[PDB]
């Protein structure tokens, strides 16, 4: 809606710095809003879903099993890993990395999963042969954070973020099964609560994953919907700001709230 596009340009006098956004119709795939969505922005930890996607994918294929439990070592730990840091000693599965990763946002559990697929670049690859030829991942936690001006490593556009998403969560690429823990873990996200969720009514469904890295990095990626089901995806990040978390979680918020009023 155009008023959801007016706070979105707000946001990008107010930050000093580019946004882009997309809004897209879950069923039927339409692009309903859109804004610099041919425009790269860092990832940051929303890459953590796609990672995800492609271990539920090896999954289906038998090259991977949710159960199969993987050790490691202090070595291992890097900054922020609130659940990894507790399991030095009995591992976690791939289930419980996932989970963590896309929960809480496990830097230490998204670098062990990268290591399953075989890195950045096979998660890259998997990217590519699900079609997009445009997102990609080149480095590990937390070095893909870094978001230097003009550095396309660790990016995604908004528009193809979006039909990416879309792919994983209502393509043909996953099984039902994998489809739906794939969301179940978005759903239980643990640290966007001052973002979309924010300006969720009661009653509504959300599945989501955001990220923030250096220079004012911000983002989110979101499956939600009235009456508990999802019905449209959203894809909003930033970069470039010198504003503190606190105002850009409160602009992306914003634009949540015009989405939601316009719905
Ligand atoms: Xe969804
Ligand atoms: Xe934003
Ligand atoms: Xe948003």
């Amino acid at each position: 809606h155009p008023e959801t596009l007016v706070k979105v340009k707000d946001a990008e006098d107010q930050l000093g710095a580019r946004v882009g956004y997309i809004e897209l119709d879950l069923n039927s795939g339409k692009i309903l809003e859109s804004f610099r969505p041919e425009e790269r922005f860092p990832m940051m930890s929303t890459f953590k879903v796609l990672l995800c996607g492609a271990v539920l994918s090896r999954v289906d294929a038998g090259q991977e099993q949710l159960g199969r439990r993987i050790h490691y070592s202090q070595n291992d730990l890097v900054e922020y890993s609130p659940v990894t840091e507790k399991h030095l000693t009995d591992g976690m599965t791939v289930r419980e990395l996932c989970s963590a990763a896309i929960t809480m946002s496990d830097n230490t559990a998204a670098n062990l999963l990268l290591t399953t697929i075989g890195g950045p670049k096979e998660l890259t690859a998997f990217l590519h042969n699900m079609g997009d030829h445009v997102t990609r991942l080149d480095r590990w936690e937390p070095e893909l954070n870094e978001a230097i001006p003009n550095d396309e490593r660790d990016t995604t556009t908004p528009a193809a973020m979006a039909t990416t998403l879309r792919k994983l969560l209502t393509g043909e690429l996953l099984t039902l099964a994998s489809r739906q823990q794939l969301i179940d873990w978005m759903e239980a996200d643990k640290v966007a609560g001052p973002l979309l969720r924010s300006a969720l009514p009661a009653g509504w469904f959300i599945a989501d994953k955001s990220g923030a890295g250096e220079r004012g990095s911000r983002g989110i990626i979101a499956a939600l919907g009235p009456d508990g089901k999802p019905s449209r995806i959203v894809v909003a990040y930033t970069t470039g700001s010198q504003a503190t978390m606190d105002e850009r979680n409160r602009q992306i918020a914003e634009i949540g709230a015009s989405l939601i009023k316009h719905w």
